[PDB]
């Protein structure tokens, strides 16, 4: 069963993302032992989206990622009935109370450019923003406004350069990259 980025994946993040990552699998049908190289796409995605609440105020965000498939409905639905966005077909990433709008966090191996237009032509309604960051630096958010300050996204950037160095030093990188 086990694989060396399975291994890698349990030691590079933390215990609680990890477990994140392993429900959300099971959850949606996938299996971490054997689709190792999604367990590490949803524990970084996870890790991203847990930095960016992090990197506004107290009160800035609303984590919708990481809860279960009814509580994060549950919630998304009482922000909107609470502030008057529109619902997103499509579970979102977080919510911002600052700008009043939902916040899909894309994490991608690729050009932005592709994956942001991928993202975009899901969201039917544009009214929930769109924030993609790359494991090589780039990063494209919706209009150019990118809601963070420079050192909070520059944080995400280093990070997610580290784990790409750190999945390329045990040659699990090239893998990695051609899959998504
Ligand atoms: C709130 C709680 C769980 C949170 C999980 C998430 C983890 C957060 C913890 C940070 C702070 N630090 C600082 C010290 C080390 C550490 O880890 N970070 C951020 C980086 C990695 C990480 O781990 N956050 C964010 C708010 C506070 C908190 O703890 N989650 C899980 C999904 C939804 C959610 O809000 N809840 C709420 C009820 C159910 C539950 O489990
Ligand atoms: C969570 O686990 C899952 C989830 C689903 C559907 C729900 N998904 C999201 O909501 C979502 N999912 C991703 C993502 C997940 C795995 C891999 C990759 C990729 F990096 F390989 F592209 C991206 N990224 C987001 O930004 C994002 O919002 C289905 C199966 N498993
Ligand atoms: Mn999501
Ligand atoms: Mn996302």
């Amino acid at each position: 069963r086990g694989s060396h980025m399975e291994d890698f994946v349990r030691q590079c993040f933390n215990p609680m993302i990890v477990e994140l990552a392993e429900k959300a699998m099971k959850e949606y049908g996938e299996d971490p032992k054997i689709e190792t190289n999604k367990f590490a796409a949803i524990c970084t995605h996870l890790e991203v989206c847990f930095m960016y609440s992090d990197g506004g105020s107290k009160h800035r965000f609303e984590i919708i990622e990481g809860r279960d498939r009814i509580m994060a409905w549950t919630v998304v639905n009482s922000i909107c009935n609470t502030t008057g966005v529109e619902k997103p077909k499509f579970l979102p990433d977080l919510y911002d109370y600052k700008e009043n709008r939902f916040i899909e966090i894309g994490v991608t191996r690729r050009e932005v450019h592709i994956y942001y237009l991928e993202k975009a032509n899901k969201i039917k309604s544009e009214k929930t923003h769109i924030h993609i960051f790359s494991f090589t630096g780039e990063e494209m958010a919706t209009k150019a406004d990118y809601t963070l300050d420079e050192e909070s996204r520059a944080r995400i950037k280093t990070r997610l350069f580290t784990i790409r160095q750190e999945m390329a030093s045990r040659s699990l990188w090239d893998s990695f990259r051609q899959s998504e």
